[PDB]
């Protein structure tokens, strides 16, 4: 019915798990007397490569081909120079391919000779879309590569939703799982499988609102992507949905819940100062969103709740004042 | 052998803790096992209520001892510190519903004074002197028919530390040693009473700044060798020598000392910030900075699992 199954997040969990952390799943008194609820974290800061994009990457490059007549990728290619893009590269490594990072000739001089440190060759393209596919599209071609999205791709859906395959087995008794949502790639993953599994269980979105268009789109009953380029502290939920996840969304998750950059802000020092866990203001999204006052609508039998840290990627001189 | 504690009274601050207080996780971390060679698991006391280890020996000293009055229960706790120690005995004090006051000079600034309300700690104030804090502390202590307790010397405090390394014997079975921070030595003794009792052949290591090394003097000397003057390190949680009551455990139990500099006291703490994602306050980084010294190198490779205490996150941002 969807771009994946349950069975393909099976097939991705059999795919990663041998080069994947189980994370752990950990609690805060505080949090607790904060919320209402009975809350448990996801800790996905602590996976390989400091995020969940390691699950869809590595699945990707276990699993898709380059060409019919080729079974093997001879590389991985993509646009993301974020979580994606590192875990791509690690992903890469481990299978002793190449991995090659477009980049706009306009990006910072501190994100190129980091991608390249970490072991990714870069191409570089003109900061249009014409001429990042033009080059993207030829690296992909000329070096017998796959082409990771870093949400669409099926591949990739299904490897996120591994997260909620340990989520259930970890937290027997969860009544919900909060998901920070970008591309929707880990929402859609976690969708299908919590849908699957236990469909008594609620998945819940939280989203910037500065950054709505998962929000909007589940109001309209329809996709509609940001307009413009979102302006917002969670750096790693820029993306907007798009046509694989959407549709998953749409029937899958129960609600979206938005939280406004103040709530990120605070939630992400709330988790710094009284959890001592190094989050990306990106994963306090979902943490701002069961502090948030529209999350009070939800009922009061949904007590034990999950919400998936998902990386702790931050550079900290940054994040000194923001 | 005979100390100021044994392990009896470990077990007795482990039932009469274990309720009230986390039984934190050990994780474990890939990078660091490759950069030292060894199977780390960093015990995460940082996770513990209050931010420390010390509400183990901090509620144990509450549910423990008595006041100089008619009725054995403390109906108040007084302290100097505004730091771990007071941070935990102020949470002892709440879980038993007493108020926690702390003793502070009349001149301290605002922000610390807002610093130590916002934790629920009651400022009754002195003068800026040593003997007007121990004279005010007394008073309070004696008014309010509460108790003080002695950051790492006062045996009820030694016993609730040593509450760590019962955890860790069952959440490592195969450990080969402990590393663990060493300032009064509280924590110290408590987990080499614990040890050496449960598991002699696991091995005791300590930790400590160069800058303020009396641990590692005194077990070369043979003999308690305090700091000749207050340390400076960036390690704010072990600034403090060992004492009179900590110095027997640590001469007879602790197997070895290992000193760090303060750059690689730093460099730890922040490979444990951006590697593992933690956010340890720089004494935690101690036993991790120890454990990637060169002289840890040359420990005997049986040695290979090995549990760091990372004893606080208690930092400043
Ligand atoms: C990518 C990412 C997300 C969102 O994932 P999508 O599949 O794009 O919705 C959330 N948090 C972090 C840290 C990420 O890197
Ligand atoms: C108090 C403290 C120590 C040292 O404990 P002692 O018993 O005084 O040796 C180490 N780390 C942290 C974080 C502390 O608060
Ligand atoms: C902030 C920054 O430098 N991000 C780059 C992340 C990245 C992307 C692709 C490959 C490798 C890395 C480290
Ligand atoms: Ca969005
Ligand atoms: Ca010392
Ligand atoms: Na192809
Ligand atoms: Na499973
Ligand atoms: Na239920
Ligand atoms: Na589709
Ligand atoms: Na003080
Ligand atoms: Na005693």
């Amino acid at each position: 019915q969807y771009d994946i199954s349950f069975a393909d997040v099976e097939k991705a969990h059999i795919n990663i798990r041998d080069s994947i952390h189980l994370t752990p799943v950990l609690t805060s008194s505080i949090l607790n007397q904060l919320t209402g609820r009975n809350l448990f974290f996801k800790c996905e800061l602590f996976q390989k490569t400091g995020s969940f994009k390691i699950r869809g990457a590595l699945n990707a490059v276990r699993s898709l081909v380059p060409d019919a007549l080729e079974r093997k990728p001879k590389a991985v290619v993509t646009h993301s120079s974020g979580n994606h893009g590192q875990a791509l590269t690690y992903a890469a490594k481990l299978e002793g391919i190449p991995a090659y990072i477009v980049v706009p000739q306009t990006a910072p001089d501190c994100k190129k000779l980091a991608i390249q440190a970490y072991g990714a060759s870069i191409v570089y393209c003109e900061p249009s879309d014409e001429s990042r596919e033009n080059v993207a599209k030829r690296v992909t071609e000329e070096t017998e590569g796959i082409m990771v999205h870093p949400n669409q791709e099926p591949a990739v859906i299904a490897g996120q939703g591994t997260i909620a395959l340990e989520v259930l087995n970890q937290v027997p008794l969860v009544d919900a799982l909060v998901v920070p949502v970008g591309g929707g790639g880990m929402l859609a993953g976690i969708a299908i499988t919590v849908k699957a599994l236990k469909p008594s269980v609620k998945v819940y979105a939280a989203e910037p609102s500065n950054a709505d268009d998962c929000y909007q789109s589940k109001l309209k009953g329809k996709l509609m992507p940001n307009l413009y380029p979102p302006e917002t502290i969670a750096d790693g939920v820029k993306s907007s949905i798009g046509l694989n996840t959407w549709p998953i969304i749409r029937d899958l998750v129960d609600d979206i819940f938005t939280v406004t950059e103040d709530e990120i802000k605070c939630a992400t020092q709330l988790v710094w100062e009284r959890m001592k866990l190094l989050i990306e203001p990106t994963a306090g999204v979902g943490v701002a969103a069961v502090l948030s006052q529209h999350f009070q609508t939800v009922s009061p039998e949904v007590k034990n709740i999950c919400i998936v840290l998902s990386g702790g990627n931050v550079d900290l001189t940054s994040s000194i004042t923001w």
